[PDB]
């Protein structure tokens, strides 16, 4: 009953993406069982990014709606919470890894995220910056290990109407024994609602909801 209707969060993350080093702070809010949240974030550090935004935008599970009979891991993690590390390889060579943990401390969800970007080709889009945000995921869920994993293919969009691909594994893990669900799958769509000239402030809009794999 710790996870209300209605919850806030606050995130810190820092990362280095072709030696570029940032900083970002945000804070953001969501209805957790109706699977929605908003995020503004704002680059305090080593603004303006040279490159693309939307390879930070994926970088907030508890805001999963998820049916009746599929056993939330996020939420039941809580208070503790859980971490999770990501893996995102670009069709061109680009990997983007990462670590977060998330916690729930005075009744808001604490984010923490490190991040790392390596390879992205000086001529390619993430660079150049020529991505126009991600078409809607399904994101793979399913137990390995006592831990859970999503696997994606996620697609970037382009301007000339192709698509740039990153191929990306997660493991979660709550910090406390928690019952894990059986295989399933997040469908995720999140948009770019707002951002000033130079993505230095950008607010965001995401819904994710669980569903079985038929």
């Amino acid at each position: 009953a710790i996870i209300k209707e209605f919850m806030r969060f606050k995130v810190r993350m820092e990362g280095t993406v072709n030696g570029h080093e940032f900083e970002i702070e945000g804070e953001g809010e969501g209805r957790p069982y109706e699977g929605f949240q908003t995020a503004k974030l704002k680059v305090t550090k080593g603004g303006p990014l040279p490159f693309a935004w939307d390879i930070l935008s994926p970088l907030s599970k508890a805001y999963v709606k998820h049916p009746a009979d599929i056993p939330d891991y996020f939420k039941l993690s809580f208070p503790e919470g859980f971490k999770w590390e990501r893996v995102m390889n670009y069709e061109d060579g680009g990997v983007v890894t990462v670590t977060q943990d998330s916690s729930l401390q005075d009744g808001e969800f604490i984010y923490k995220v490190k991040m790392r970007g390596t390879n992205f080709p000086s001529d390619g889009p993430v660079m150049q910056k020529k991505t126009m945000g991600w078409e809607a995921s399904s994101e793979r869920m399913y137990p390995e290990d006592g831990a859970l994993k999503g696997e994606i293919r996620m697609r970037l969009k382009l301007k000339d109407g192709g698509h740039y691909t990153s191929e990306v594994k997660t493991t979660y893990k709550a910090k406390k024994s928690v019952q894990l669900p059986g295989a399933y799958i997040v469908g995720i769509k999140l948009d770019i609602t707002s951002h000033n000239e130079d993505y230095t402030i950008v607010e965001q809009y995401e819904r994710a909801e669980g569903r079985h794999s038929t």
